């Protein structure tokens, strides 16, 4: 594996994976002496990290150097004639769906390639074809590079790692070695409302406890690096952009996924395996620090086997589908990926007016890219809302037990029941918010 930069690999048709353990400095030392080398060659690069959160490290790792920060995660003062942007996963692939002029980048480099996110597939998609192509190189970084399955990357320390049973709910016996241990724990959930049970069982046995979520991550993970605490129960918010002083690492190896459901609709299946990159990842939290061996990971089960029930996979194909690269052509997945679809390229490709819809449904309607495309592609206008009252009774969304409910822009009151139902649109209380306000007619 290549785990060293050096500068042959900025030249055109160069695609290198950069097996960067966690620990080894992958965005502190390794992102800077890439991005120093770009500038000096002057290669007009993009940098794209997997969340706000990471872009926000990055520019500590990059501060003083000429970058143009298009996130809102970084407030710093451009000069205009900056040749390095950094953006987030997810607004690259957004901008390369819009009819807007996407510069043509010498240089791609992607932190935390394995992400499976659909715009960060897609994106990897792009840049790999355009790359074969021999229109740019790029450069992926990550512990777990697509398409291998190590769950146990090196570490700075050596990682004790046992297999046991985990619990998955509040318990009154039968754990005695999660209570027992005198040391500070990272323990991963598949949901918040999980968590939720686990935390309160910990802080009833009389320990401190920081919950993490998507929604609370700003405020919480602060409160890791300057409160006394025990354990931290957190979401896969964690696996990225997050590091802990602890030495003990329990994971059920669990997480929810969407599946597609007979190409008909889309659940969240679980918990069910993560995935070995997943696993690798929250693993890596520990084992960080060479003067403080002994460090734990214990583990609950095994990883995916495949990761091809995960509704991402087709996602990113009906956005790779729908980006225009040269004449029509349409760019390929990511060679290691590529066969995670069974759908021949071109499947989802939409004519000009349905693609302009669904682009619109995905950015300012924020609903997911399957359930954008079903819309856009049944030839409803974006503003056109009727479809989401007008499903089959199964698919009434429930607030509370109770069927929800919303006032429509036509001043009624109707049950929202949406003709394709997405689970993503009401899994928690932010994305049912957000999907009544759509309903209503709101943006």
């Amino acid at each position: 594996p290549v785990e060293c930069f050096e500068p042959s690999m900025l030249k055109k048709k160069q695609l290198t994976v950069l097996d960067l353990h966690p620990g080894a400095g992958k965005t502190r030392r390794v992102l800077p002496e890439i991005v120093r080398e770009a500038i000096k060659t002057r290669l007009r690069t993009v940098i794209l990290a997997p969340t706000r959160v990471v872009a926000a490290e990055m520019e500590e790792a990059l501060r003083g150097l000429p970058v143009r920060y298009m996130t809102t995660a970084v407030n710093v003062t451009h000069s205009g004639t900056e040749i390095v942007d950094l953006m987030c996963h997810a607004t690259f692939t957004s901008r390369l769906l819009q009819p807007i002029r996407v510069p043509n980048y010498n240089l791609y480099i992607m932190d935390e390639a394995h992400f499976t996110d659909p715009s960060s597939i897609a994106a990897r998609g792009y840049i790999s074809t355009r790359v074969e192509m021999g229109e740019a190189a790029a450069i992926f970084m990550t512990a777990t590079p697509p398409g291998t399955r190590d769950a146990f990357p090196d570490s700075n320390s050596p990682i004790m790692d046992t297999e046991v049973e985990v619990p998955e709910r509040a318990w009154s016996s039968g754990f005695d070695w999660v209570t027992d241990h005198s040391g500070k724990t990272v323990w991963f959930v598949p949901s918040v409302r999980n968590g939720n049970e686990i935390a309160a069982c910990l802080t009833k046995a009389g320990k401190r406890v920081i919950q993490l979520s998507r929604k609370t991550f700003e405020t919480e993970f602060q409160k890791t690096k300057h409160q006394e605490w025990d354990f931290v129960v957190t979401t896969d918010i964690s696996e990225m952009g997050a590091n802990f002083k602890a030495d003990r690492v329990i994971d059920s190896r669990r997480c929810l996924k969407p599946v597609i459901l007979d190409g008909e609709r889309v659940i969240l299946a679980g918990p069910m395996p993560v995935t070995h990159a997943s696993a690798a990842q929250r693993r890596g939290r520990i084992g960080r620090n060479p003067n403080k061996p002994g460090d734990e990971y214990l583990y609950g089960g095994g990883c995916a086997e495949t990761d091809e029930d995960h509704a991402h996979w087709l996602e990113a194909r009906m956005l790779l589908d729908n980006i225009y690269l040269q004449d029509g052509l349409i760019a390929s997945l990511y060679r290691p990926e590529a066969d995670k679809v069974a759908a021949i390229e071109g499947e989802f490709k939409l004519r000009t007016e349905q693609r302009k819809t669904f682009v619109e449904l995905m950015k300012r309607g924020d609903l997911p890219v399957w359930l954008a495309y079903q819309v856009a592609s049944a030839g409803i206008t974006y503003t056109d809302r009727r479809w989401c009252f007008d499903g089959t009774t199964n698919n009434t969304i429930m607030e509370d037990s109770v069927p929800a409910e919303v006032w429509t822009r036509h001043g009624e009151k109707r049950v929202l029941k949406p003709r394709w139902m997405d689970a993503r649109v009401c899994s928690d209380h932010a994305a049912l918010k957000s999907f009544k306000e759509f309903a209503a007619g709101k943006r």
